[PDB]
């Protein structure tokens, strides 16, 4: 449950990675997969990739970062009523790609890492406070269908 305030600083936020969503998008799993590997075994398109060299050269990876921030956009500019939105996206995680919950904590604090690291001092604490939040908010939303589901 966010503010009109919150979700205001987390769509201003937002600003900045529709600027540049495949660079974003890229680094974003880039800081999944290199922080957490075990991740890149769920995707038999980027298996293949070894080291973050080849990740920064795929342009599959920076396309699929777009897919994958493209709807996380959509599902925060719904601001909370994301219902009809995000519950494709909990039914093909957990019945066809499984990924456990975990890993969408992971990928929640990596787009943190990102913003500061491609915004450095333009991340404001209350930015932080209120995109946290946001991704929190929607990571629990999707437990809540995992949980329907029996999905551990
Ligand atoms: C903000 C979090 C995420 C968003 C918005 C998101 C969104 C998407 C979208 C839109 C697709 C393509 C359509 C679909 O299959 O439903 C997709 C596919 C997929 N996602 Fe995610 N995803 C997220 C997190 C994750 C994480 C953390 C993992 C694994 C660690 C993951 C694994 C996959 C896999 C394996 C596919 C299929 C890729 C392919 O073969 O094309 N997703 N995701």
């Amino acid at each position: 449950g966010l503010s009109d305030g919150e979700w205001q600083q987390v769509l201003n936020v937002w600003g900045k990675v529709e600027a540049d969503i495949a660079g974003h998008g890229q680094e974003v799993l880039i800081r999944l997969f290199t922080g957490h590997p075990e991740t890149l075994e769920k995707f038999d398109k980027f298996k293949h990739l070894k080291t973050e060299a080849e990740m920064k050269a795929s342009e599959d990876l920076k396309k699929h970062g777009t897919v994958v921030l493209t709807a996380l956009g959509g599902i925060l500019k719904k601001k909370g009523h994301h219902e009809a939105e995000l519950k494709p996206l909990a039914q093909s995680h957990a019945t066809k790609h499984k990924i456990p919950i975990k890993y969408l904590e992971f990928i929640s604090d990596a787009i943190i890492h990102v913003l500061h690291s491609k915004h450095p001092g333009d991340f404001g604490a209350d930015a932080q406070g209120a995109m946290t939040k946001a991704l929190e908010l929607f990571r629990n939303d999707i437990a809540a269908k995992y949980k329907e589901l029996g999905f551990q």
